């Protein structure tokens, strides 16, 4: 089976996209190749959860990408190997680190060493952030540098593909729950119109 790891903060664990997702894997026919892998394995009870789906994840709310990067990545690739890699983070960097963007891509870059360390032909998808509903001008600028660190780190070996789930590339705050943050149900199925496909491509694209 093709393992995939689906990274990322509370905008992954408490959320209802990823089993918009596994439908869409399922309707492609692939519901019997993919392995979703991860340490957690939390799904929100108001998601409706399609009937076999897979709730690994590796979506932790609250943490960092700088702590990530430092602290976790490396033992749950370890743990995990997976062929793909989804993520999204860098919200609670700036939120609870008040950290800048180049700290996030500096992290970022740590986290794929460690995949690619783990997994030298490891697939990547980087999500531009979703937007806080005040518009957080730290997050769009690490949302302006992903294009590039993308054209600094991918390699034909190991590519680096964007989901974009920017504003710029649709997501509105009527698309956000009341704190601002996290999406809503039409959020989520912004969110998983964007990644879906782009994972369904690398998957079909595993060897
Ligand atoms: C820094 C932000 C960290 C994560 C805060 C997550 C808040 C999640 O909030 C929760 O969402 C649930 C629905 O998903 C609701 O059922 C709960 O009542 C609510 O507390
Ligand atoms: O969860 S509903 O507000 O889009
Ligand atoms: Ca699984």
């Amino acid at each position: 089976m093709v393992k995939v790891m689906l990274l990322g903060d509370s905008i992954t664990e408490i959320t209802c996209w990823r089993p918009l997702v596994w439908e869409q894997i399922t309707s492609a026919g692939l519901a019997g190749s993919v392995d979703f892998v991860g340490s957690m394995n939390d799904l929100q009870p108001n998601c409706s959860r399609p009937q076999g789906f897979d709730p690994d994840h590796e979506g932790h709310s609250g943490w960092q990408a700088y702590d990530i990067a430092r602290n976790n990545i490396a033992g749950w690739v370890q743990n995990t190997k997976p062929d793909i890699v989804q993520f999204m983070l860098g919200t609670n960097d700036v939120n609870i680190g008040h950290r800048n963007a180049d700290s996030i891509i500096g992290s970022y870059t740590i986290m794929l060493n460690a995949m690619r360390a783990a997994n030298p032909r490891v697939k990547v998808i980087v999500d531009k952030i979703i937007p806080t509903s005040w518009s957080d001008a730290t997050i769009e600028a690490v949302n302006t540098a992903i294009p590039g660190w993308v054209q600094q780190q991918t390699t034909a070996e190991s590519p680096v593909v964007i989901a974009d789930c920017s504003r710029a590339a649709g997501f509105t705050n009527d698309m956000l729950r009341d704190d601002g943050v996290h999406p809503n149900s039409k959020g989520d199925q912004f969110i998983a119109g964007q990644i879906g496909p782009k994972l369904i491509q690398l998957i079909k694209d595993v060897s």
